[PDB]
């Protein structure tokens, strides 16, 4: 058996990098920040940094984050960053929706560098809150997008004196000195990258509503994250109803239905069952006493 | 303003055609069903064809309908038809899920080839029961695909005795022959696709629950109808519900928040609202009941 419960991942110390991902307002957010403040309580210190651009991790915690790592107010490990795309012209330039759907150099390497900060840091684990769009996935091609600009960056290295400072390439790029940084981002972006291919270290929480479009939506991030080597063995199910009014009853035989397929097809996985709340899971007192349900199994 | 009601439709005696599409189980065949049945009480005949894999046509009316137009059973001027999509191994030879997208000239000809049929038994309007997956108007690249089809057709016909029967085609292909064939279809496909593009001859009613999911998926397939040119003004919103259990009262505040949305985007829409049944919607009896809410709006 695999219990309804999240408690196998906080249990794990050797986690580093932990997902959270779910399309269509099923919950995301609320369920990322939720694992968060139930891991600082077993972890030395807890990151939350956000692709996500609607950035509803501060409407969440009602405090404004920005691209620096702050703490969250009503704790003292836990701490969360919003991380911006910084896409830029050229890479833009460089490319029915798919037609955006392939990373520039420049966005790549700004993720990078900003890895690289969040290495320096030294925190103990990190909740990494993924964009519910269709890019979710969209950070594990940057791997491959540095190394082909890396690539092309060193065949360049061989068209390469008297003339000195008029003798440098004109745009004034310095080959040598970007074949470093290209070099020093690319070893950080697969250093990051195969501990993300580590199910010891990385491993990917899906959440969902109990409806068809999305436990669609969910096996479908469940093949492109198996395709990608990244671990996941855990589903939360949000949102749901539970046992005078008639019409209510019926709502809640249709999830029973939904509710048994996802305990089918996602046998090997801990599938955890969210109660719809009366009230927005806005306040940190709020966010606590949902998230003490993902750890103990609601009951009526 | 403009009533939730889709009695405008129905009083149209100029409408030949009226799709019924939406996607992810939110009541498509249900509405499909429903809205011919409202139709055979209004218009002399009504032919209900269905492009829908499930065929989930029978299973509504519990009664097996075929590629022959049959009557339904408690019916005089209604009658269901479940067309088959009859691609070919050369048509897959031929060609993310976008893969499978472009239909093959077999698939084309064979639909062409149904439109001829229905068109001969002269039914006074149709309902076209859609297809809930991503090939919902996959049919409207049938004109496209026939012209290509006709072009390279009439160009080798350009390319072509003491040799007599000697001097044919291998394969036996009679071109001249063929270049009619492909003209015919052609002609009937162009027909019928410049009525789809008439408002007064063609309109697109949409299904979907007042999920995001489905609100999204709904938005989208909208956009692609007017791209390409068939009109839409209608969207029925299923499985509502409707006003001393406190936490379906709160799924209910949700439902509002959508509504209010749906209400909002498509101010100039028709915003049909259908109750959540407490049994499901298959007997004759049952669905007649339900389709009387389509021009008569629900009240608790
Ligand atoms: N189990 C629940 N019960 C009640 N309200 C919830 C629940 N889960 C989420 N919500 C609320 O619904 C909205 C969900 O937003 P969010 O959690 O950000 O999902 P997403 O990030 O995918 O949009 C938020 O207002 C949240 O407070
Ligand atoms: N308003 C409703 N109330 C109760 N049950 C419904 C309602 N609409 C649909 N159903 C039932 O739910 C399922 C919907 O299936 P269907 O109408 O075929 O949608 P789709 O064709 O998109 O799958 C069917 O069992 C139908 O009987």
């Amino acid at each position: 058996l695999m219990e309804p419960t999240l408690q196998s991942i906080l249990s794990q110390k050797t986690l580093r990098w932990i997902f959270v991902g779910g399309k269509g307002g099923v919950g995301k957010t609320t369920t990322s920040c939720s694992l968060a403040i139930q891991l600082a309580k077993v972890r030395k210190s807890v990151l939350l940094i956000s692709t996500d651009p609607a950035h509803n991790l501060s409407d969440a915690f009602g405090q404004k984050f920005g691209k620096e790592a702050r703490l969250v107010d009503g704790y003292s490990n836990l701490s969360a960053m919003e991380i911006d795309p910084n896409g830029s012209i050229q890479d833009l330039l460089a490319s029915q929706d798919l037609a955006f759907s392939i990373p520039g150099v420049d966005e790549a390497m700004s993720f990078a560098e900003v890895l690289k900060q969040v290495k320096s840091l030294s925190y103990e684990v990190i909740v990494f809150d993924t964009a519910p769009t269709g890019h979710t996935l969209r950070f594990l091609q940057f791997p491959t997008v540095l190394e082909k600009a890396l690539a092309k960056l060193s065949q360049l290295s061989s068209q390469f004196s008297i003339l000195g400072a008029r003798g440098g390439l004109p745009g004034g790029q310095n080959i040598d000195e970007l074949l470093q940084k290209m070099e020093s981002l690319r070893e950080t972006i697969s250093e990051v990258n195969t501990q993300f291919k580590n199910p010891d270290m990385t491993t990917f929480v899906c959440v969902c509503i109990a409806e068809f479009l999305s436990l669609y939506e969910t096996e479908r991030m469940i093949q492109e994250l198996t395709s990608y080597g990244i671990d996941t063995h855990a589903i939360v199910v949000n949102q749901l109803l539970f046992p005078g009014c008639e019409q209510c009853n019926a709502r809640r035989k249709m999830q029973k239905k939904y509710l048994e397929q996802i305990e089918e097809l996602y046998e090997d996985f801990n599938v955890v069952r969210m109660p719809l709340l009366v009230e927005e899971v806005r306040g940190k007192e709020k966010l606590e006493k949902f998230s003490e349900m993902l750890v103990h199994p609601y009951v009526p």
